[PDB]
């Protein structure tokens, strides 16, 4: 049905700006004896149905994944298929923040829509107005790549993304946990995804690694990967490659950047180029945005150049060998890859903390929006294939300078007369 | 009960069958076409033995029990045994001159129990039509080893676990409808329970295992998981984690191609690779079959080549992972826990099986080079007659039910089976330089 207006969670006076909560808090509170676990299993069971609708449904997984990138079709009735080719998100320009600031809220509707119709269908009577509270306060989670995960110094996958299967709640059987396949663990289809019915074939991906050509085999994978495609093995290893989190959280780790760091007074650990993005007074919003902007800044990095090493650690960069001292992090996978790297569950959680260290920059920084020379000209831009009630038109990034206006907030953004100690607490050194 | 061990019957139109390597014998099944059968009979058998009940002695939990924790009773043979650290041990022998007869013994009645559980699948699944073509594979069958010092095949440079072990999922026939392929769970890729192996009925529960990393305790928490990991537990992560840690092979890769031997290797004339370390095993002359079998021949060797069961030790702690606490910044790369490195329950991962079977191929090439050199040193002659707990057989001669000793199974092929470089006594030094040198 669309237009499919994109608005966030619609408002309800007793759920004022409810926030996103970082992912590894959310699940450890849900799975303590003191909640009621009714958020965590709304949101297994919302976004399980959603990976299972079909093709032809728009707002299936599949569909949402494929606004960012592969297979590069229509959506929403606005033609895909660009030129070479490549799909709505955008990259390298000054609108990837709010680009992508959109995209988040429309993965974070459809689920919270999906949690509705659960609730409808399988809870008890008596329940329901329970059950709907849980899901009107629900947000998407963030996955917080910067901060040091809960030990009882390391970053880490989120806890739920690195469990195969997760357990639920049986709706009206206080006693009844049922252990089903975790959908934020991996997304998979029934058969190879090169084989999809057309237009939906995923294709192999070229990339570049030591000055040759690769053909990432994504048309081989039925399921997404985070490291476990390797040249010379067996295509069948490549159908499910696995989720090797552990070389993940070994790369966050050791933070292989890519830029040339020549000249830096030091070589910066994530959590600390993280501080400095939120703490390095005097950016435009040009400089913070976006790699385009660039003879490069020294001992500081913008977001999106950020984000693209997360993207390539979580997801594994290398498919040939490499050389012997970086053996500990052979592999490739979809999140290294922009044409595919939203199939992945976890891309949704790591955009939604983008999103948060937009939020967070914005209220440091109140007076640089889209306001110097360089990223003024994309200010106007419309955020295709994103439609709102205005008559219904494309988004543009003012409608979301305020994400408040999407009716979600963060925690370190609501509290902003501490936001420059909460930066220190946690990632600061 | 008693289950008579035997080995896979005699077929007079199917002499002494091989053990094949098993990424040969998969490219074999999946390449040239979709030659398909043995590998749908191995996965669909070694499924049904791994969702039969606890009650039942030939299900997987209570093979893989036979070697250590929870240490029961198998086959009436009472359980309650204690090792060296007067810790409770299962039948498995370790640290002796029978670790590798008693391990043959274990490796075949495994094949055999998947081999009888074929013959099932085949009078319930095969047409008539079918019967003959599907029986000849079952009786050809054998179980194939994991040659962990072979270079794997490109379609080679580097050490690898066999590539049917990293695939969570696998393709096979259906017997009814030839054309007719499904994907299944591949049970070789992991075992688990329906609940977390620290609850099990008594007295079967898995419990945690004491183990010491850099001096120190710990407790590896192996009643936590409900599936075998490799390299997956990680001290102070969630014990949701735990529960099902992965199948982290790129880990294992690393840590075959990297050979962090335990031992201290001062002196040596060079660090050996693990394909070099065992290209020495089998050349190395001079050497009895007390040096050969065991860690127990030299104490302070523990405390320039390496005998097979340290060896063992080795690519056991590499396959499962062998730090579970963090280690310093330096060796993060390999930082992992997994059951393959403990004594008590690496028998609960299916690759277990393969190992050994390759440990009981090593054993087999030794002696064929090494003829005469069998429980006759000073050292090993003790042990000879030790009785091979928990596993019967029929003595022909005196026509009881007796426990094996070493010497039943000496010659291999009276178990019916043998491998390909042990066929020709003129070709297997050759063939152990062309794989290992």
């Amino acid at each position: 049905g669309s237009p499919y207006l994109i608005t966030g969670i619609p408002k309800d006076p007793k759920h004022p700006l409810p926030i996103r909560k970082d992912i590894d808090d959310w699940y450890l509170e849900q799975t303590s004896a003191g909640s009621n676990r009714i958020q965590l299993t709304l949101f297994v069971e919302a976004l399980t149905v959603i990976q299972n609708r079909p093709l032809n449904d728009q707002l299936s997984y599949f569909r949402l994944a494929g606004i960012h990138g592969a297979p590069w079709t229509e959506w929403d009735g606005v033609p895909g298929g660009q030129k070479n080719p490549t799909g709505f998100a955008v990259h390298n320009n000054y609108t990837f923040p709010t680009w992508h600031r959109v995209y988040v809220t429309l993965y974070e509707q459809v689920i919270y829509e999906a949690m509705l119709d659960f609730i409808k269908q399988n809870v008890p009577q008596n329940g329901k107005a329970d059950w709907e509270n849980e899901a009107k306060q629900w947000r998407l989670p963030y996955w917080d790549f910067a901060r040091f995960a809960r030990h009882g110094d390391e970053l880490r996958l989120p806890i739920l993304v690195t469990m195969p299967m997760v357990k639920v709640l049986v709706p009206g059987q206080p006693g009844k946990q049922l252990s089903k396949p975790n959908p934020l663990y991996r997304f998979q289809m029934q058969t190879l995804m090169g084989t999809l019915e057309r237009p939906y074939a995923i294709t192999s991906q070229k990339t570049e690694e030591h000055g040759w050509s690769f053909d990432l085999p994504f048309d081989k994978c039925q399921s997404t990967t985070k490291y476990g495609l390797l040249e010379n093995y067996n295509a069948d290893v490549w159908a499910d490659g696995g989720q090797n989190w552990l070389r993940a959280n070994l790369a966050l780790n050791e933070h292989p950047w890519y830029q040339n760091l020549d000249g830096w007074d030091s070589v910066p650990t994530l959590q600390d180029m993280t501080f400095r993005l939120l703490t390095t007074g005097g950016l435009n919003w040009g400089e913070f945005s976006s790699t385009r902007y660039d003879q490069a800044p020294k001992n500081w990095m913008n977001l999106e150049a950020i984000h693209n090493n997360v993207h390539n650690w979580v997801g594994g960069f290398m498919f040939s060998r490499p050389g012997r001292h970086d053996l500990k992090l052979w592999g490739a996978g979809h999140m290294s890859s922009v044409p595919v790297a939203a199939y992945d569950p976890i891309f949704w959680l790591h955009h939604c903390n983008i999103d948060r260290l937009t939020a967070i920059w914005q209220t440091v920084n109140s007076g640089s929006w889209f306001n110097d020379d360089k990223s003024k000209v994309s200010k106007d831009d419309d955020l295709r294939p994103f439609h709102r009630f205005c008559k219904v038109v494309f988004f543009r990034s003012d409608d979301v300078k305020d994400w408040r206006s999407l009716n979600y907030d963060y925690a370190i953004t609501k509290d902003a007369s501490r936001i420059r100690k909460e930066i220190s607490d946690l990632y600061g050194q």
